[PDB]
């Protein structure tokens, strides 16, 4: 028992006795496109919990620096609170989406290398997609943060790549976002869940949230069949 | 004047000339508003505006930027060096206005310093998408280098207009340049700089370009012949 910081779609942070430390509480929100269209939708907290907390962890051994300490419940896992650097950082790996309608080409076509893309996370402002001049007039970031938001979530993009390639996934996208700890460094934050990256059966199925959105199915299914496969690593 | 077309545009007719590497450019009297969606004939208008970047062409050149200019043919036409067009349309701004005023939901009007570059790729299926640097390797118009070289061209180049625009008292809010490659495959800077183009405030505030016609607060040639006017008065 302790306070509610944040309400988010996805997510509502509570606070601890430990200044610097959060419990992060899933929801069993689920919202669409940037219109938020709402629909609550059993499970999804506790694979989302699951998933995130995996990769993190996973992550972690790898040695990239993460707000994750443990998972704490099903619903809950404890987190390294951070100020968070209000900027979407998304590599592509592939087309898809957003990037397949502002270039105007289909989903599926391969990229090498992958490229990011900063959003800046103002939902007032629709999130919009932002440059790295923008980001310095935003000043949320110089020199030297933009080089490293990037620099890291490469590096990121290879250790997933291989992960679930591994588990037969092609890691089509994903999306950060960063912030600083206590110590005033730079921190993988958030979640990774099937939330907010995509995800490609060898067969062209969908194994994340384009199931809510495109209307391919029931969530929690997918979820389902990702969370069964990640424990094979 | 009479050879043969090479693209129809919303402004410009681009001709053939004998000489391979020279265009001659056509200004209509045709203007048109966002996504193409709304167009109207506005007489004067291409001669209005071919004078403006005749003049404006001219003064860089004598301020030694490299562009396609060679001189003016006409009311409604001017030698151009044929280029290899880079299909990335690049706006500096100095002032907050439309676009990124939209996008980052503040004012029209508030100064920028530094001022900010903006890439949108040039394909009108698209409605030209703003677009970020590492797209435009993927669309594999330009390497870094060049990118750089479009960037620090584009900035050396509003510091000339934004003087040449105070000294007549006109606030260049923002512009929108296009550069291409010579017969020597060097970047120069190309196209055409009229109010279409950019945008200039009065110190009153008032609209002296195209948001006249887009925001249809009046008619454009009254404003369009305003700045003629004031940037005949200058050197
Ligand atoms: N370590 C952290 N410290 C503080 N806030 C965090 C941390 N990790 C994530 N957050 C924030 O918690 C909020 C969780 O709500 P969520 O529903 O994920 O937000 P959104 O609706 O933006 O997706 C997000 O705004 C996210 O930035
Ligand atoms: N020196 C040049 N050589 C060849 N093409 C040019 C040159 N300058 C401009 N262009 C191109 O000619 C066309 C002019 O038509 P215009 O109406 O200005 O285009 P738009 O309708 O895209 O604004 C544009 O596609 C422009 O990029
Ligand atoms: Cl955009
Ligand atoms: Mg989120
Ligand atoms: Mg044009």
């Amino acid at each position: 028992s302790k306070q509610l910081i944040y309400s988010g779609k996805a997510k509502d942070i509570y606070t601890t006795e430990d200044e610097n430390l959060i419990i992060s509480t899933y929801k069993d929100q689920a919202t669409a496109f940037n219109g938020v269209k709402k629909e609550q939708i059993a499970g999804k907290g506790v694979l989302n919990n699951q998933i995130s907390s995996f990769i993190f962890e996973k992550l972690n051994v790898a040695g990239v620096a993460t707000h994750f300490v443990e998972k704490l419940s099903d619903t809950e896992q404890l987190n390294k609170k951070v100020k968070i650097i209000p900027l979407e950082v998304v590599l592509r790996n592939y087309t898809a989406g957003s990037f397949s309608k502002r270039f105007g080409v289909d989903e599926g076509i391969a990229l090498e290398t992958p490229i990011v893309e900063f959003y800046y996370k103002n939902d007032d402002l629709d999130d919009p997609f932002i440059n790295d001049e923008h980001v310095k007039f935003l000043q949320i970031a110089g020199d030297q943060q933009i080089a490293y938001l990037k620099e890291e979530t490469r590096r990121i993009n290879e250790l997933l790549k291989v992960w679930f390639a591994e588990i037969g996934l092609k890691l089509i996208d994903f999306k950060l976002e960063f912030g600083f700890d206590k110590d005033g460094k730079i921190i993988l934050a958030d979640e990774f869940s099937p939330d907010n990256c995509r995800l490609w059966d060898a067969d062209g199925n969908h194994m994340d949230k384009d199931v809510f959105r495109r209307g391919l199915g029931e969530l929690t299914d997918v979820y389902e069949i990702v969370w069964e496969k990640l424990q094979e690593l």
